[PDB]
């Protein structure tokens, strides 16, 4: 039986509003209802991996679990396995794959964040699982984020607190956020960001949604404008939204938007808005291709609707040469050649670079570059020719053009990281230079920007 080198993950994200669901939902496993579905020839198709996550969520870990596997079951015909299930209040993350994927996924991690503090700690925060798949880290964040339309920057607060505190992933990587740990990272829930509008437009915003005119909603919903303005999310990705707002309906019919303020509201609106998604980000030039993303229009029982998305993702094969793993294999080198930092520090420490990848036995430091001033202003931090030439595990091509090079520029005085990149070795041509690039991020904003060129041999 041969290793895939494509699967597909389900995506789901539901604010079940502490009520129990009601008795089918396939038709979120099956994306029917709004936006961007899937195709009816497709129904029996399982995907490899469903991740489903839940905020409000009132069900014991036992009774949702036995609700999805029967929901799946049903679908597909197919007894899916208990990957990974982590509650942390009503916040609650499960994964269920393929039983012929059992044996292809390994070093499973769960965690969770809280978010706040004092008044503001005590529900909101996230829940997060990753694993191996074959060659391929995957991680999975469920976030409920704070609710409120005049709350966007503490949303955008939760969103950098749960990327720096959630552990996930390689610990080894220890320079790295949860934002550079996975080949795949997907990132949903209620992240409560609204259509900013003012109230006395609610009834406008009704009629928009009646003719499926979305246009002047988009453009004023919070998390779009946001990560317009890179005040979150910096370098995800989220397919384009083609169905109505998921929130606030009114429970058990979807023809009633409820925005108007009441006691049980804090005497707050709540125009109709996208407070469910789902985004993304993976390792440059991987494969990943949004199949889906839409609502349910079926699925009454909460004042939110379900969201799916299904993606493609590549993925590699566990590589085993007779070599690596367990030795290098001299026919194999990177080199960085002609590199140079750009830093948005005013800081004047010194600098070295650590190399991290799975294609390494471990990571590998470099010398301290020599510090510039930029002719803006800057701090430009040039190596050379100087870095480690870097020696791979495995020189075959089809393994190696597949690895990327983890980067993160560190502080000699205080070995604390200043910024994190990645480099894909997906090279147009090995042995010849080739110029490389990757922003720099520290606790996910934007710090800097590594370039240079690399050379790249491998056994071919
Ligand atoms: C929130 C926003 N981000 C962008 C830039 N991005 C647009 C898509 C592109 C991938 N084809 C990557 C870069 C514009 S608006």
């Amino acid at each position: 039986q041969p290793e895939p080198d494509m699967i597909t993950i389900f995506i789901g994200t539901w604010n079940m509003g502490n009520a129990p669901p009601p008795k089918k939902i396939t038709s979120w496993f099956l994306s029917k209802g709004q936006g961007k579905t899937r195709d009816d020839s497709a129904d029996y198709i399982p995907h490899d991996i469903y991740v489903i996550g839940t905020q409000e969520d009132p069900l014991s870990e036992k009774e949702w679990l036995e609700i999805l596997k029967h929901s799946l079951q049903e679908i597909t015909s197919v007894t899916f396995k208990t990957v990974a299930i982590h509650t942390l209040w009503n916040i609650r993350i499960v994964v269920l794959a393929k039983p012929e994927h059992e044996n292809r996924i390994s070093h499973i991690c769960t965690d969770n964040v809280k978010t706040g503090i004092a008044n503001t700690l005590g529900n909101k925060g996230a829940v997060g699982v990753s694993f191996m798949f074959n060659g391929t880290s995957l991680g999975f964040v469920n976030s409920h984020l704070t609710s409120g339309s005049e709350k966007k920057l503490r949303r955008n607060q939760n969103y950098m607190n749960i990327l720096r505190f959630l552990a996930l992933g390689d610990k080894k990587l220890s320079p790295f956020n949860i934002t550079h740990r996975f080949t795949h990272l997907f990132w949903f829930g209620d992240l409560n960001y609204r259509v900013d509008l003012p109230t006395w437009e609610a009834e406008t915003i009704i009629q928009k949604i009646k003719q499926q005119q979305y246009a002047d909603l988009l453009s004023h919903d919070q998390l779009l404008t946001e990560r317009r303005e890179q005040k979150v999310f910096l370098h995800f990705e989220e397919e384009e939204i083609t169905f109505a707002p998921t929130y606030r309906f009114e429970r058990l019919t979807r023809d009633k938007y409820a925005y108007t303020k009441q006691k049980a509201t804090g005497m707050k609106y709540n125009l109709p808005s996208w407070c469910d998604r789902v985004l993304w980000k993976s390792y440059p030039l991987v494969h990943v291709v949004c199949q889906s993303y839409g609502s349910t229009s079926d699925i009454m029982t909460s004042d939110h609707s379900p969201v799916f998305a299904t993606f493609e993702a590549g993925v590699t094969s566990q590589f085993v040469s007779k070599n690596g793993p367990g030795t290098v294999d001299s026919q194999g080198q990177i080199e960085f050649l002609r590199c140079y930092a750009t830093l948005k520090t005013k800081s004047q420490t010194k600098f070295y670079l650590e190399f991290h990848s799975s294609c390494l036995e471990s990571f590998v430091k470099s010398q301290e570059g020599e510090n510039e001033e930029g002719s803006e202003g800057e701090l430009v931090v040039k190596f050379g020719e100087t870095l480690p030439k870097l020696k791979p595990i495995i020189s075959d091509p089809e393994y190696l053009l597949d690895q990327h090079i983890l980067i993160s520029i560190k502080s000699s005085d205080s070995d604390e990281s200043y910024g994190e990149g990645c480099i894909a070795l997906r090279l147009e041509a090995t042995e010849t230079q080739l110029p490389i690039y990757t922003p720099l991020t520290h606790h996910g904003e934007l710090t800097g920007h590594f370039q240079g060129e690399i050379k790249l041999q491998t056994s071919q």
